[PDB]
């Protein structure tokens, strides 16, 4: 976690998916699962709704997450042109990343903090 997580605010979350409407016992299959929530806005999903994997559920959980709208660039501190980590869905400015993108990756892209450039 950076340090300007660490230290923050967190609002009360809203016990309904923004995109299912269901609470935490209804998800769009109508089983039981647990929401994450914004902890700027409040805003919650289920991770299912969210199209999260269950890995990538567990580590965000574990940290503070920004919704889509509040979501601010972990470098600089939204645009069309941001960058969200597959890994830990931070959001990165193209001209914020390390070394900076200037294309689209096809594939996966993963951030600094996830993955440290090899410092050989
Ligand atoms: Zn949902
Ligand atoms: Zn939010
Ligand atoms: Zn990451
Ligand atoms: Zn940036």
């Amino acid at each position: 976690e950076l340090p300007h997580e660490k230290d923050k605010p967190v609002a009360e979350p809203i016990p309904i998916c923004s995109f299912c409407l269901g609470t935490k016992e209804q998800n769009r299959e109508k089983k039981p699962e647990e929401l994450i929530s914004c902890a700027d806005c409040g805003n919650s999903g289920h991770p299912s709704c969210l199209k999260f994997s269950p890995e990538l559920t567990v580590r965000v959980k574990a940290l503070r997450w920004q919704c889509i709208e509040c979501k601010t660039c972990s470098s600089c501190r939204n645009a069309d042109n941001m960058l969200f980590c597959d890994s830990c869905d931070r959001g990165f400015h193209m001209e914020c990343c390390d070394p900076p993108l200037t294309r689209m990756p096809k594939g996966m892209w993963i951030c600094q903090i996830c993955r440290p450039r090899k410092k050989g």
